[PDB]
């Protein structure tokens, strides 16, 4: 049975790649964010704790997150796994190593400038809610709405300052995790600037590793 982790920065295409892996291979997709959000929805104590941290822009503490992830995994050992979002930090990776033999770690290596561009592409016309993406459907005139000529704005989560801070936090957290897995010889890296250029190689890689 496959014991796999997938890693990638926000905007790297991890959601898409993970969804495609789950569609094509006989395994369970175990997303930490989905596990947290399901607990939040069900109003469990770990859910209320999760919200308390998430709402303040904080990571779930390592000890709490690891206890929750391992508890989920305990009752999933009959299946192949793709862990997605855990481990997020070196202490989480080390704790996971003490619990299960992890055979494969996939990292999506998309250049910083490409991810930053993807994450800052969205502009909105506030009154109508019309969305423009300067990569995919830019406005006919820079900075203004096609129908009104009124200015476009960027939501706080899409501004370059916010995005740069998010990416730097991600890099600080995961650089040590990637080093850990690389030293262990289980890190497989897929580099590219478009998800559809990367996906075929991930798909081919997994052929010998887990049933279709």
């Amino acid at each position: 049975l496959l014991r796999a982790v997938i890693m990638g920065a926000p905007g790297s295409g991890k959601g898409t790649v993970s969804s495609r892996i789950t569609t094509h291979f006989e395994l369970k997709h175990l997303s930490s964010g989905d596990l947290l959000r399901d607990n939040m929805l069900r109003g469990t104590e770990i859910g209320v704790l999760a919200k308390a941290f998430i709402d303040q822009g904080k990571l779930i503490p390592d000890d709490v997150m690891t206890r929750l992830a391992l508890h989920e995994l305990k009752n999933l050992t009959q299946y192949s796994w793709l862990l997605d979002g855990f481990p997020r930090t070196l202490p989480q990776a080390e704790a996971l190593d003490r619990a299960y033999q992890i055979d494969t770690v996939i990292n999506l290596n998309v250049p910083f400038e490409v991810i930053k561009q993807r994450l800052t592409a969205r502009w909105i016309h506030p009154a109508s809610g019309r969305v423009y993406n300067i990569e995919f459907n830019p406005p006919k005139t820079v900075g203004i709405d096609d129908l009104t000529g009124e200015p476009l704005i960027q939501r706080e989560d899409d501004k370059p300052e916010t995005v740069i801070k998010r990416l730097k936090a991600y890099e600080d957290q995961t650089k040590p995790v990637l080093e850990y897995y690389q030293k262990k010889g289980v890190l497989e890296t897929f580099s590219g600037t478009e998800t559809n250029k990367i996906w075929p190689y991930v798909y081919a890689f997994l052929q010998t590793k887990v049933p279709q």
